[PDB]
């Protein structure tokens, strides 16, 4: 009933500490649909901060204590009531143990404590799954939440290419990026960049990319000058050059965006300046989605949705996320919308927001 | 949420008493799948017996008191937990008001009290649905239980032809016949044919066909001599010449078959002769399904299944009916069986039978 853990067979490809990376799998032999989900969980952008992460959030840097099984939730649930359209898919959860926003593509240097291999983890999972049924797939949906969402944007075209090169051109590779669409904006009030809470988005990725030896998609890399590849971690910059179809799910007021912007909305009264900052951030997010054909962007203050059990409950313009996703799937193959962006100005202006 | 009643616009096509026939409809604009379900409810084969039926089961002869709405159940449910694969289909329930096993194709004669138009009801429903979305369909599944099941066998190729003639050759017409697969066998002990309870199966249909002016499929009609069209109401005789794919669901020990065979199994001890009769009936039913590629035939004493809420619960050889149906749908488009026939000798030898 649960997804079962498999540790990768390729010993070169590891979590930060060198323990084997892996994936959880629940096979569904009556379906040709595969859902490959990339876990989120922030990042670390220097050795001091990765050392702290290792001490406090070891599961995000090591496979040593991963459980043998995981129950799928939300889009990974095999229960029809929880996942009405896609419950019968082949379900894969790839734990995030690379701290690199799934962008690392090099073996560890002798001058590093940690290895940053997230892009290679994805590649190796895909290769091992080919011997487990993925060879027969019709659709491979690379999905992800938060850092995993950004990971989808960074890896979907790599995966697409990989399957073609390996001899499986009929598998349709698509992406689903949830809560991974950020603005490289100015903080409301500044804090010096010392950790992931205090570091403005541009600065965090400029530092991170270098530390991780992170790679970005080739089609986006071209658009920016040498040393300016950090741009490609920002959805509105990377999205227009993608080859693969990607559906974008994004809360207009994402809690992680607010955190790195040094805004904390807790149900307190706010001053006009903060009001304006927050309203403008929602407008800016809307602006970036105007030409994204397949999107779901409710006016709520939240973070992540697709593996949450109550992902069926939020609606935009009268339509749920699972339905919008189904409509998109059909469009890629009347009364079935795929572009669903709220336009009201403040979080919870949509009555269906999670509470 | 419910299916809503529509009375047919074609005034020539009526229930037994001349009231308008009709259909219940729940549209699902995000699906190209249509389920058209034919209700069962025995038959009447002369005026005396139809008069009694009118007095005691008027709903089966008249639309006068039909409710404005009906909740879909089983395969007609829009609830994922109840109908895991096909909950999102366009749902149509066609009430049985013709008492003719859906075989009547003539206007009423002035020498009759009742009109027998069941084949024409189906045709007229299909024509009216074309203006309601069916024009866009990918799959039209003509399904039915008991008399409706036999109705599927009698009408599926007519429907197929009809859609082609009307200019919609891309719609894939298929059938699902539940509890409509009977043997034209000898009664265990004889009773004179005076009503539907006492009349042996051959005699019932020989009488009925004539009374109804019933029509049978052309491909089967050819196989039998003039006046021997009654043969075509028996699945094992009509099935081999069908053009359309038909999935057959049949309890090995169908309660209606036993009734017309003058057997009543109620959990009492039975004599060896009755034991042998019942065992042979199961063997015979098995024999008739050996070359039916898509079938689900559990060793249970029951009648009907596909619109029952607990249709998900019975299993044969480890597989449920909704799954077998999904596997068949995929086959028509490994680890996905479609031919599922029990081989044990007595009802309830399958532990999953309904209780
Ligand atoms: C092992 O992983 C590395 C990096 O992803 C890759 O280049 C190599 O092809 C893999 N080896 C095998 C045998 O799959
Ligand atoms: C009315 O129904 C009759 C019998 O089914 C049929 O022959 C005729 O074509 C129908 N008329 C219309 C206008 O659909
Ligand atoms: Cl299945
Ligand atoms: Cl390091
Ligand atoms: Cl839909
Ligand atoms: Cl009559
Ligand atoms: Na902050
Ligand atoms: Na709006
Ligand atoms: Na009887
Ligand atoms: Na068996």
């Amino acid at each position: 009933e649960d997804l079962r853990l498999h540790l990768l067979l390729n010993t070169s490809v590891t979590c930060n500490d060198g323990s084997p990376a892996g994936y959880y799998l629940k096979e569904s032999r009556g379906s040709r649909r595969w859902l490959l989900f990339l876990e989120g969980g922030w990042y670390c952008f220097n050795r001091e901060n990765c050392d702290s992460r290792y001490d406090t959030m070891r599961r995000l840097m090591s496979s040593r204590d991963w459980p043998r099984t995981r129950t799928g939730t939300g889009i990974l649930s095999s229960q029809p009531e929880e996942n009405p359209y896609w419950w019968n898919a082949n379900m894969v959860f790839i734990p995030y143990c690379s701290s690199d926003v799934w962008s690392g593509a090099s073996s560890k240097s002798e001058k590093n404590e940690y290895a940053f291999m997230g892009a290679l983890i994805i590649q190796e999972v895909v290769r091992e799954l080919l011997g487990r049924g993925l060879s027969g797939a019709k659709v491979l949906l690379l999905a992800g939440s938060a850092a995993g969402g950004t990971g989808v944007l960074l890896n979907v075209d790599r995966v697409a290419e990989q399957l073609e090169k390996l001899g499986y051109p009929a598998i349709q590779v698509r992406g689903l990026a949830d809560s991974g669409w950020f603005l490289d904006n100015k903080q409301y009030r500044h804090t010096d960049c010392v950790d992931t809470i205090t570091c403005a988005p541009t600065e965090a990725i400029r530092r991170g990319i270098r530390y991780w030896n992170g790679v970005v998609p080739e089609r986006c890399r071209r658009q920016f000058q040498e040393g300016e590849e950090w741009n490609c971690f920002f959805g509105y910059k990377v999205y227009p050059t993608l080859r693969s179809p990607v559906f974008v799910v994004q809360w207009l007021f994402d809690e992680a965006q607010l955190t790195v912007d040094n805004v904390h909305l807790t149900g307190q009264p706010v001053q006009e300046g903060l009001r304006l900052y927050i309203q403008n951030l929602g407008r800016e997010l809307r602006h970036t989605l105007k030409d994204v054909p397949a999107s779901f962007a409710p006016a709520c203050l939240s973070h992540e949705i697709i593996i949450r059990s109550h992902w069926t409950d939020v609606q935009v313009k009268g339509t749920s996320l699972p339905r919008a996703l189904h409509c998109w799937d059909r469009s890629l193959h009347k009364g079935c919308p795929v572009h669903l962006v709220d336009s009201c100005p403040w979080p919870h202006c949509n009555p269906s927001c999670p509470t």
